[PDB]
């Protein structure tokens, strides 16, 4: 109602400023049901949005759909409802020897292999991860005993179609970091993003999800 | 089973060589059902699709969800399906205007600010649509009576900064796009979307068939704003001119 | 007199609002030959242009030189002096196994491998056909029985100095029609492309010459 | 028919290892006219070449046609026939305010504003002249009197946009160009012409020597209009200044 | 001798694991004397070396000198000699009008206006901060009673241009760093500098951990000029943060 | 005190309008001591300064430091203190068959690889350099029966991290041309470049130090 595409109004999230943005709609309900009083909100298109609290303060988790363009969507519209913090939980493969299915990786930065960033900021502007979320999600992996691997990401448009980046030491590959870290680093918002490691070409998820919630819960 | 996303088997499909896409997964079932004996395939994500007849030979209908990363996903997966020949339809704004609320647009070929279809083809090569393909959609829009306008569409990443709106977050684009509107206008386009250059570029380059019509349901520009049914009846036209330009490329 | 180059005023033109733009001279007098009232305008370096008449309404046919460079002048020029819609026929080789010696090729959309095309929009919009334009090449090309293909075509600014262009479907190389295609399509111009083919490495032009003019007339 | 456009055979240059190259072949002649025993060699579109003798060596007179793939074509070819030096003469405007109608420019290197260049050489690369030909004609100018001026000039593939000029059919001038007449004012570009960054680049990048004259026949930024005569007589200075440079490079 | 600038052996370094790395070889010396057992170790042209000794650990201490190409030469010998972390130290202005003079700054990433930084990763890849060193000195900062900032810093190739000043001798700034400065202000840029693009980029793509701090010792956005003293006060508070952060880094 | 970096005063320069700019202190002291009354002025970082005079004219030496960054510094400040025209000298090695040890190379132009050019013209445009400044350094080389060579350098951003540039007539590497060139061709400054051979893979440095103070002289 207040935004085109999410069905949404300011009302609808009851002071809420932080939201925690995964891709899929099945991820969103697992998501929430780890929170207190959840509240599925709206279902359209891509956008499926619920409502819980955190020690006793909102918080909303939306999902993005596939790739760049669809999570700029959510992110602005989000934004215009008065969020301010943004945390993404994925998961993916890795792309380095030492890193282990079960392990859990917190992006410091992306490589901006995407197209989406760019309607943000030029090239040279870093993909950045803020500073207290990275830190938050760190923490929150280490309290539930997480082996964590902390670096860059590398973000493209492709699931599918140059071992560059394993030399240059990238951990991972996903397809919407690039866009959710240069679009908040580049207007005044704060955003994470933590992944959990499902296969690896050079060689369990529940726990990625828990993390992004009590990460979630240190920076209310 | 036989691809990776779609959740769909080459057998489903019995033989169609021709789909038609739209981007939202409600509208699946509605042009569907302008066909002969409409059935519900699979359902996975964004990705509906159904199956119909027309003249008796199958015909595919599945959405692409939004953006050019998603849309690649639903086009190489059909394409492996052995879909040949892909229509998109759907709703936008105009950019220019001359260009009404119920007026139709067909697309000759896209301006591409995005970034999935530089996968396929470098940026020197055109976003543009099959002849046949463009033919077929201007012909079933004509005997349909609607107002028609053929020519370049602007394809974006981005439906906020890409399409240089302010009335955002920050209230900023970026140089890249600040002033982008007026030249595009100045240059005859006609509207903005967001899946186009992609669904042209991998078609165009990979001997598949592509085109794209759509049902204009807003204008920027003009101060009126649109009706509440005129916005149905233009969506339930496009719908009526896609199909009926399949089935002069069956 | 009205223009630098070309050596034109708008009176010489009688009302035209359809110019066929060659390469060559000898190809212009060609051209002009097969319409009525054939009259020779002007003849300044690179520019030859005649004027002629099709079912009683003037057309023009204007030689444009080697490259876009030359051909933007051409066309520009006769921009100014009242012409909206161009049509360009060519020779060229194709680069696709299933074309013939004698077919004729209708370009929908151009690579964009010339320089000039950029002093009129940035590399992202594309070298496209009008559809009219299209149409009435199509048209008349099976309305004397030739063997058409329709599609892409590329434009660069060498004549001589990688198969990837092949393998995305490319029809032909030439010189001229990114620079045309572009700056017709960018500024309200209609435009449309045709070429005999003359040789193909996988491996009878007077019908080009013919579908052109008579293009033109579906187009008054 | 040693080569595939001049026309031309190897023998038909009699060992002339340097070429005076204008853009249009109206010109030809009356520049192998200052030379001893003019003869019109060859004519085949817009490449028109007369040879000549200069202290007892045979010289070639070729036109280039307008802009850089025409140009590429000469120069790419009479590279092949033997020549090793090109000299450029022209005519042009200029855009600084303090250059004369009547005086004459001699470009040290070219902005490269065009296509063809970069298939010589990645843009990094300068369109740089060579210092013998921009000695000898620097030397040419000053021993006729000339008032002469040496610097950068701006190369583009455009006489219109890429020139920033707005009085054409559409009024508009793409981003990429608002703005860059007075940038290149600024940085202290001469004029633009449409021939130099290809001829430059090639050359530099070839072992091939080149470099170019101009007269003054214009000013943009002056209000006062040419004289009529003055034009006339700045094109004599300029290609008696292109011989008397040719002659020191035999 | 084992390096071809810095004139430093192997064993010259102690088996030192990290070195604090500033622009100016005048503080050298003064950083240095924060720790045990300081000894200068060789000084040749801007790369000044000293060692010390750290809660028992060899540290090295070295200049850089001004921009990119300078700085990656200290990097890559000293990375040669066995340094695997580094501590950027310095001085700057801010960009923002919030950021006071005595503020510090820890840099979580730049924005790559430089050169050097090609060399070692293409324009994609982020110019980021190693976590652990990012930690360390806003830890350090927060101890000493510091206000701190942590964000993006532009790092330029240039302090003039890139930095869109326009007093300078020709008073102009080449169309694309006109405007510039408004737009990383939009963007949340804290400060300019020259040399963290080239040691965050070299670092971070080959397996070393950097960081940087510096304090704000100007603002040119605020009116108030800064005190003499509290410059001088707010560079040894930086450097005390620096120390500070390598003691938790051995 | 007038200037942000050098430590200079405009009376400090006592009317000089030429500056020789070489990368190193060790040069600077060299290059002076060639000329009379040499006096030093100022040391702070890379930028170390001395005064001298030429046929009764004030003439400034200033080492710029490594790289285009640097270098755009010392000339930017040198030019608010009033110099007009900027010779450099320098050692290199070569990289064609034909270039001795102990040759001497004039720059007309150099290839643009350095990133700081750009923070002042755009690539397109040439790094070249100024007409009169080549000419004197050729005078003078001659001069003094040096063995010279005349054309075009490379000049990056990087010392150390493809047979193009030698394929196309290039004569050398180095690092600070580039910068130099562009910043005083697009500016309105006069500048030259000028180097001895030290060392060439395909295979009397005081010399060049002499040849750039006699090309200073002709200047003056």
């Amino acid at each position: 109602s207040d935004v085109f595409h999410l069905g949404l109004t300011k009302n609808d999230l009851q002071g809420a400023q932080l939201a925690i943005v995964p891709g899929d709609p099945e991820r969103v309900e697992k998501i929430a049901a780890l929170m207190d009083k959840p509240v599925k909100l709206a279902s359209h298109r891509e956008f499926t949005s619920w409502r819980a609290e955190l020690d006793g303060k909102a918080v909303i988790v939306c999902s993005t759909g596939i790739g760049g363009p669809s999570t700029s969507i959510a992110v602005e519209e989000l934004a215009q409802l008065g969020i301010r913090t943004f945390l993404r939980i994925g998961t993916t493969g890795a792309i380095q020897p030492h890193i282990n299915v079960g392990d859990v990786l917190v992006t410091t930065a992306s490589v901006r292999l995407d197209g989406a960033s760019l309607h943000f900021a030029p090239m040279e502007f870093p993909a950045v991860a803020d500073f207290a979320c990275t830190t938050a999600l760190v923490e929150a992996a280490k309290s539930i005993g997480a082996t964590t691997h902390v670096g860059v990401t590398a973000s493209s448009d492709t699931f599918y179609p140059m071992e560059e980046w394993q030399a240059m030491g990238v951990m991972n590959y996903e397809m919407e970091s690039a866009t959710l870290l240069t679009m908040c680093a580049s207007q005044g918002l704060r955003a994470g993003m933590v992944a959990g490691v499902i296969v690896n070409r050079t060689q369990t998820e529940s726990h990625a999800v828990k993390i992004v919630v009590e990460a979630a819960r240190r920076l209310l």
